[PDB]
């Protein structure tokens, strides 16, 4: 109606006033809080003196304590939660736990025993222990932000991060108790009320938060391209937890909010692409508004009130609670040195030292600073409280902050890494080539010809940042060649996107670790490469004992007396327990209702419908009895879970007739039920534990998930590391010029890529379930992603606009979201699709069938011979299940083979003898396919994509792979573009040989198979087996019955 | 729409023969290929003139192109090549009269007078 | 990032109140031309804050229009229909007509 509110404009000049402060004070060490806190202080002033301001001031001058407890520290908390690492954080779970909650109960009760003694103020207990808690609690983001900076240590960063955390909301919550015990006395309780009153403090919070945490992040992942709902959903889901938690039941809100907040952070990908972005950014900006409003509101209040009551004295006594706030904490770590040594990442002295020195106090302890103060009324509480808060807080931030650098360097921590140095030497000269380059260019243009060439020092040179016996030399210059090697190797995979994130991390680690390591190869296998391999816990035996649980017979018969199997079907349907489901779900209501009388003519009508509830679910069970008995015969009782549905009825009948509705004996005068009933038969809930017979599948696909998540791990890791091998065995190879030390680099990376196999074979024979889900997801992936790409190249060629590319793009985008939600296990394929599956037969049925007519099934037990070498060929084999181990010579090669590889190929094709011996690791069952029969059938299909075009393309293919790695020189082919490059290219038919084969741009490079070759030029006569590189221009064909000449090209 | 669909299919099939034929990947489930599914079309459903209008538009879809080509580098900005494509379409759905004629069409901007 | 941002919205809050209030302008114009000269020259602003700015405002409107639809589905349930006359109805069909 005439509505004037004041609260913006206070808030608006707030906030103009911290965006200039942080603008000018950007290069000085010295924070801008100090500058906020001076200018709190002269608007205070001002406004005492002038009452316009005032009535203006006054508004948050006295402002209500409770807003700060449950609106601004909530704020804080929720996004120093969120903009947590939660992966390094997990992997320092028990030492940070420790270290928080330990050091944080020493300090509070030194300093609150320091407080009643040294202090002349006559002080309890309990209000000593509020001020512990208020002068415990730190925030040091400039300490971290400096160290990320940095870029070292990253570890140190995650553990001062997760002790602030801890720290801030623990000692929320020791103050909020100890602040109720005080200036809200509440007559006095038991032991009874307390102990309750103490595991609805500390328990009932995280379990509440985690709750809501998981329904959210449940309906989070059934949301496609919908960016606002997931957002306001988000929010809405956090106010309300915070709400609800904090006022309608009595339990605490810090703590669930922070776990909240952890768990969806951790679960974070199922969170559109865009969406966290946003989050984090409003998140940030509420932080930032609440940090500026509270600074500003204690600026005032001090320079106000403090002001009114300060003593002379007081002073004195404040710098000796500054040793003691930067000494006890110290004293704290030492305390803690060796306890955490052992657990754990470790500690050193001078990142004690620097976390000792790294604890500045924040906007926590001044908002409870002012809370304390708006209680109370007096000057011996209060005033006290907030002039010491206050003192400490500025004193913490005009030293720490500004000596933290110089402590930084002092104890050697500042220095920049050689390698770093010379690579952004490198990069500054590529850039600079580059714009020499570019500006060469652009002179020679008929427009921006005459242009200024003041854009040389315009665009400017980006300088450097940093500006300022006989063996064991090659040994160790190789070596570190390998870690160079493999750690860019690990890069571009990282870059192409198939190693994840967590394999590359550990594999970087432990490349660095090692590499710092005196004299030791990375990656020795033996520990250092097992745990993720491994992944073993009790989740298989739980998941065993849970299968094993939930066992039923295969069928029931259906006998043909009466209807037979209609009735049948209707009892064995679904629905039947979709309803029995439902009915139990909203029995719960009436078994509630009961309850709540039990601990209790409107009770006429309660007692009048109550009754017939039980009076018609009763005969709702037994219907179904009738159903789930008959058609079922005795299986009634077979199903032992199913014999808990017997007893249900027969207490529910015995205990509501023969135990209520007395009207014949039995009970009669016995105190049960008839004088009883409000007792006894309420057992009706056990109706409920009925629903579990069902919520038992439940569990088992959470433990699926945890194993897929480790088995994703495992595999990741090997895959990188036997990609790594790969690439650094062929830059080795043309780098390193001595020869033994070639042949020990390759014996120690062949040994340790053998080891990797087997074991990668061995965990996936064990676990067959999941592995095959986890190869599919991997190929949706890698396919979606390429196919990303293209869609990317063709808008890029301009053939498509931008609307259908973003189109594209969107669905692609929505197809990877919808895969991210696949089902966690996939039972495995049969050996008829298998068979099917196979590549160079695969497409046409004809084929198919005439395959599957002749292929016989052949059961190898463990340590068997399958093929001899120097033996005929006679047949390939498809390795249905189990692993093979490949022994042959060349250099005496061996490999490890699995499911769906075939090995008969070049001696069923070229009629040579085999050249490696197969023995069997394990149990194996394997496809054999008649020679004569392959025969047969490449003499029956002669269409243009013939038998016997696919199989020696599939041959050209892995033989030329290789080859292509040398010329490749160190161009970084990542053995796999060359493979789709490869893949490109077609077997021409040599369908003349009279003619001369031309080269030319558009088929760039060429390779022989079979036959053999001679030069257009010299008459240099080639074998079938080699590359032919470019010196020739011309091929000249022969007629050749010995072998028959195959051609491979690429266009 | 239908050329870019099948630039999808080819590429599509390319990789799942590639990734067929890998050793780890090797004996992986083929649902995939309806998991990944295809990108199907969302629309589904006297002797001179013809070499001359056939030309015509031959030119506006390689200026188009080529306007569309300098934007994704980045040189063209955004106005200029709204500008263009603009003329381009109008004078392609005029009756007989090659683009950019500079008369007119191309003058105000260059002028820019006031 | 967040300077930007912050100053952005404390711009147009304090140009709203301003003009509503200490003097007796309109409101909805000045809002209205701030909007469009900030749009016009979006170049200024670098170049992921305007895309937080956008969703902001997005959500608020969002929540703005979901506030109105249930406040006037309350208010109009019960207080029409308290009074609500049968012939009523008809001028109404006549209305939609006219505009
Ligand atoms: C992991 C999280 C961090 C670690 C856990 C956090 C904090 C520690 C845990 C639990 C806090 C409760 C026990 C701490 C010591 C207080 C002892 C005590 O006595 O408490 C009781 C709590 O009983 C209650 O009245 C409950 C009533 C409040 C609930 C409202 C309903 C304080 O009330 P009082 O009657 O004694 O008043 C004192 C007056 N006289 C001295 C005459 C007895
Ligand atoms: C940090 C979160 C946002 C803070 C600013 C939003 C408004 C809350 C605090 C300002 C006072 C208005 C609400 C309390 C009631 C009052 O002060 O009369
Ligand atoms: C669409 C902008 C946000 C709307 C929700 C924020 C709070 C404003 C409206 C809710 C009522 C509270 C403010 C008015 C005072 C009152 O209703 O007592």
């Amino acid at each position: 109606h005439a509505h004037a509110p004041k609260v913006i404009v206070f808030i608006s000049g707030s906030c103009l006033f911290g965006a200039i402060s942080r603008s000018l004070f950007k290069k000085l060490p010295i924070p801008y809080t100090v500058v906020l806190l001076i200018l709190g202080a002269i608007l205070g002033v001002v406004a005492s003196n002038v009452p316009l301001v005032e009535e203006h001031t006054r508004d948050v001058a006295h402002m209500d304590p409770h807003v700060l407890l449950q609106i601004f520290l909530p704020v804080l908390i929720f996004e120093s939660a969120f903009a947590m690492d939660v992966h390094t954080f997990m992997r320092s779970f028990s030492q940070v736990c420790i270290l928080a909650l330990f050091g944080l109960v020493v300090a509070s009760v030194l300093t609150a025993v320091l407080a009643m003694n040294l202090f002349n103020y006559n002080w309890n207990f309990s209000e000593a222990m509020m001020f512990g808690a208020i002068m415990s609690a730190t925030d040091p983001v400039a300490v971290v932000a400096l160290l990320k900076d940095l870029g070292a240590s990253k570890q140190l960063g995650t553990i001062i991060e997760g002790e602030s955390l801890l720290n801030d909301g623990c000692a929320i919550v020791i103050f909020n108790v100890f602040m109720k015990m005080v200036f809200f006395p509440q007559l006095t309780s038991t032991v009874g009320q307390n102990v309750l009153y103490f595991l609805q403090v500390a328990v009932a919070g995280p379990l509440w938060g985690y709750a809501v945490a998981k329904v959210t992040v449940f309906f989070l992942s059934h949301i496609f391209n919908d960016a606002l709902v997931e957002i306001t959903i988000t929010l809405a889901a956090t106010y309300l937890t915070y709400y609800i938690g904090d006022i309608w039941l009595e339990v605490s809100g810090v703590l669930a909010v922070v776990v909240l907040g952890l768990i969806v952070n951790a679960e974070k990908t199922s969170i559109s692409p865009e969406v966290e972005v946003f989050l984090h950014r409003f998140w940030e900006m509420l932080a930032y508004l609440a940090n500026t409003l509270i600074f500003m509101m204690v600026g005032v209040v001090v320079t106000q009130k403090a002001l009114v009551a300060v003593d002379k004295m007081d002073w004195f006594y404040l710098i000796i609670l500054y040793l003691a706030i930067t000494i006890i904490r110290g004293m704290v770590i030492s305390l803690f040195s060796p306890i955490l040594s052992r657990i754990g990442y470790g500690l050193t002295w001078r990142n004690a030292v620097i976390m000792t020195w790294g604890g500045l106090r924040g906007a926590v302890g001044l908002a409870l600073a002012l809370v304390v103060e708006n209680l109370a009324g007096n000057d011996v509480i209060g005033s006290k409280f907030l002039f010491h808060t206050a003192g400490i807080v500025v004193l913490t931030l005009v030293i720490n902050a500004t000596t933290i650098q110089t402590l930084l360097r002092i104890l050697g921590m500042s220095d920049i890494s050689i390698p770093k140095r010379l690579a952004m030497a490198g990069a500054v000269r590529r850039i600079h080539e580059g714009q020499n380059r570019t500006l060469n260019m652009l002179k020679s243009d008929r427009f921006l010809a005459d242009a200024d060439w003041d854009i040389a020092t315009a665009a400017c040179e980006i300088s450097d940042p940093y500006s300022a016996r006989e063996f064991a030399d090659m040994m160790e210059e190789a070596r570190l060649r390998m870690l160079k090697a493999e750690k860019i190797s690990y890069w571009k995979q990282f870059e192409h996107g198939m190693l994840a994130r967590e394999a590359l991390r550990l594999l970087v680690q432990h490349a660095e670790v090692a590499a710092d390591e005196k004299d030791q190869f990375i990656l020795v296998d033996d520990l250092k490469k097992s745990w993720q391999i491994k992944g073993i816990y009790p989740w298989l035996k739980r998941k065993l004992e849970d299968l094993i649980s939930e066992k039923k017979i295969a069928a029931i018969p259906m006998p043909k007396y009466k209807l037979g199997k209609l009735m049948y079907k209707i009892c064995h349907h679904m629905a039947f327990e979709v309803t029995i489901n439902i009915a139990i779900v909203l029995n719960i209501v009436p078994i509630i209702m009961e309850f709540v009388v039990q601990d209790k003519s409107s009770l006429q009508k309660i007692e009048d419908a109550l009754r017939i509830s039980n009076y018609v679910f009763f005969v709702i069970y037994a219907i179904e009895a009738i159903v789930k008995i008959l058609g079922l015969g005795r299986h009634y009782i077979v199903s032992h879970w199913n014999k808990f549905d017997a007893f249900i009825l027969v207490v529910a009948l015995v205990d509501i007739i023969i135990a209520e509705t007395l009207l014949k004996g039995s009970i009669t005068i016995n105190l049960s039920s008839i004088k009883v009933v409000k007792l006894f038969r309420l057992l009706r809930g056990l109706r409920m534990l009925r629903l579990t017979k069902a919520l038992i599948p439940k569990l088992i696909l959470v433990v699926n998930g945890k194993i897929n998540n480790q088995l994703s791990l495992g595999y990741d890791v090997g895959k990188g590391y036997i990609i790594g091998e790969e690439e650094v065995g062929k830059i080795i190879d043309r780098m390193v010029d001595n020869k033994k030390i070639l042949r020990e680099l390759k014996h120690i990376s062949e040994t340790g890529r053998l080891q990797v196999v087997k074991e990668l074979g061995l965990l996936q024979r064990e676990h067959p379930g999941i592995a095959v889900s986890v190869k599919t997801r991997q190929a949706i992936r890698t396919i979606l992603n390429h196919s990303r790409e293209t869609i990317h190249e063709l808008q890029g060629a301009g053939l498509l606009d931008e609307m259908e590319a973003h189109k594209l793009e969107l669905t692609v985008e929505i197809k990877m979201k919808r895969l991210m939600n696949a089902p966690s296990s996939i039972p495995p394929p049969p050996p008829e699709n298998l068979l099917k599956n196979v590549s160079w037969l695969a497409g046409d049925m004809k084929l198919i069938d005439f395959i599957k007519a002749r292929a016989s099934l052949l059961h190898f037990d463990y340590g068997e011979v399958i093929v001899r070498e120097g033996d005929e060929s006679d047949g390939l084999f498809l390795i249905v299940s189990g692993l093979v181990k490949l022994y042959g010579k060349s250099e005496v090669f061996e490999d490890y083979l699995t499911v769906g590889n075939v090995i008969g190929e070049m001696g069923v094709l070229t009629k040579k003898p085999r050249n490696a011996t197969v023995t069997c690791e394990t149990t194996v069952q394997v496809y054999f396919i008649t020679a004569e029969d392959m025969n047969i059938a490449i003499d029956t299909f002669t269409l243009y994509p013939s038998l016997e075009y696919r199989l020696w393309r599939v041959v050209a293919i892995r033989i030329a792979t290789p080859l292509i790695m040398e010329q490749m020189a160190f161009q970084g082919w990542t053995q796999e573009k060359v493979k789709l490059h490869l893949e490109r290219g077609y077997l021409v038919d040599l369908a003349e040989s009279h003619f001369q084969f031309n080269i030319d741009a558009t088929l760039e490079d060429v390779i022989l198979i079979n036959g053999t070759a001679y030069n257009a030029h010299t008459r240099e006569e080639i074998r079938s087996p080699c590359l032919i590189s470019r010196t020739v221009h011309k091929l000249t064909f022969q007629y050749t019955a010995t072998e028959e000449p195959r051609l491979f090209v690429v266009r």
